[PDB]
């Protein structure tokens, strides 16, 4: 039962900060982190990680601690 973590666009956050957080928390390459950051900024949201419900719960928590707006939901 796959879940996803979604990050939502916040006016306040620096784009450079969002990119860094995605690299720090998920270990993503710089280009992919930027890709996701840009999707959040341009589309308003983006799926930033996927896996077990338990894994997504922690990803959400980590993101919240970093100051980003994160939610999770079961994948279709
Ligand atoms: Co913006
Ligand atoms: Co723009
Ligand atoms: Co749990
Ligand atoms: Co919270
Ligand atoms: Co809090
Ligand atoms: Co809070």
């Amino acid at each position: 039962a796959p879940w996803v973590t979604i990050v939502w666009d916040d006016p306040v956050n620096l784009m450079s900060y969002v990119t860094y957080v995605f690299q720090k928390l998920f270990g993503y390459s710089e280009p992919h982190a930027t890709k996701l950051m840009l999707q959040v900024h341009n589309e308003g949201k983006a799926v930033v990680s996927a896996g077990s419900r338990e894994s997504m719960e922690v990803d959400v928590s980590k993101l919240h601690a970093a100051g980003l707006w994160a939610t999770m939901q079961q994948d279709r």
